């Protein structure tokens, strides 16, 4: 397994644009579009992301490309920030993938604000992470995804994701 695979199922693949769970529009493999209301405006975003005039559709290899973009910011978003690049490379492999996802998902920005976590995260106290972790509207909101994460962080293996 790796993180594009368990990022994968995690969000899902959608060739047309939709409302995520947040109410935004969104498409491909978790590509939010735009946290506006209109559609039009996720067209827009959508053309100027792809660079055709796409009708708000989009083919498996574009859906894909946007992907990679996607895992490579969260990345590099991760290697610029202080808080977050001493974390990560403290961890194992299996570890660093449970972080990408999270920085997916909320941000450079907001994966830094969880202090305590990163903190327990560094000190390898895994039970003590997962507990702190799951004190959040993360996890409160999205608990099946959020129990993954926080296995793998927990474990160090890719079970939550056999299937
Ligand atoms: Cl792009
Ligand atoms: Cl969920
Ligand atoms: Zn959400």
């Amino acid at each position: 397994m790796n993180i594009f695979e368990m990022l994968r199922i995690d969000e899902g693949l959608r060739l047309k644009i939709y409302k995520d769970h947040e109410g935004y529009y969104t498409i491909g493999i978790g590509h939010l579009l735009t946290k506006s209301p209109s559609l039009n405006a996720a067209k827009s975003e959508l053309d100027k992301a792809i660079g055709r005039n796409t009708n708000g559709v989009i083919t498996k290899d574009e859906a894909e490309k946007l992907f990679n973009q996607d895992v490579d910011a969260a990345v590099r978003g991760i290697l610029r920030n202080a808080k977050l690049k001493p974390v990560y490379d403290s961890l194992d492999a299996v570890r660093r993938a449970a972080l990408i996802n999270m920085v997916f998902q909320m941000g450079e920005t907001g994966v830094a604000g969880f202090t305590n976590s990163l903190r327990m995260l560094q000190q390898k106290r895994w039970d003590e992470a997962a507990v702190n972790l799951a004190k959040s509207r993360w996890y409160n909101q999205h608990p099946n995804r959020a129990k993954r994460v926080i296995t793998t962080f927990r474990t160090g293996t890719w079970d939550a994701y056999k299937n």
